[PDB]
């Protein structure tokens, strides 16, 4: 089973990336299973809804009383050294919240980190049915 662990917000970086203090070590976390429009995209830079996605993630984590990270069953860090996890703010998953608001798309996945793929898929479907942001 997966389990939530405490972490401390250091700095929100992008809609899909936040820096946290985890087990006394500062580290960058990439939100599992979601693709948000980027402000800091390597090529081209800022996309439509990039600033909106970043502000949403930032607002959600900064106003949170408790931040928790939930690693999945596969690899816990990507090739860039970023922790791969589901991030919770006062019990609500940031990953799902972004998708539900149509501020992120469920990323393509096939590796073992897919425990919440179905849950996210359902919220994404709802967001496109309601024609929210990205889905307009």
């Amino acid at each position: 089973k997966l389990h939530k662990e405490p972490a401390t917000l250091i700095k929100a970086i992008d809609g899909d990336t936040v820096k946290l203090m985890y087990k006394g070590q500062p580290m960058t976390f990439r939100l599992l299973l979601v693709d948000t429009p980027e402000t800091k995209h390597p090529k081209k830079g800022v996309e439509k809804y990039g600033p909106e996605a970043s502000a949403f993630t930032k607002k959600m984590v900064e106003n949170a009383k408790k931040i928790e990270v939930e690693f999945d069953k596969g690899q816990r860090t990507d090739k860039y050294g970023r922790g791969l996890a589901y991030i919770y703010a006062d019990g609500k998953m940031v990953n799902e919240a972004l998708v539900r608001q149509g501020l992120a798309k469920v990323a393509y996945v096939y590796d073992p980190n897919n425990t919440h793929e179905q849950h996210l898929r359902k919220s994404e479907a709802q967001a496109k049915k309601e024609k929210l942001n990205i889905w307009s």
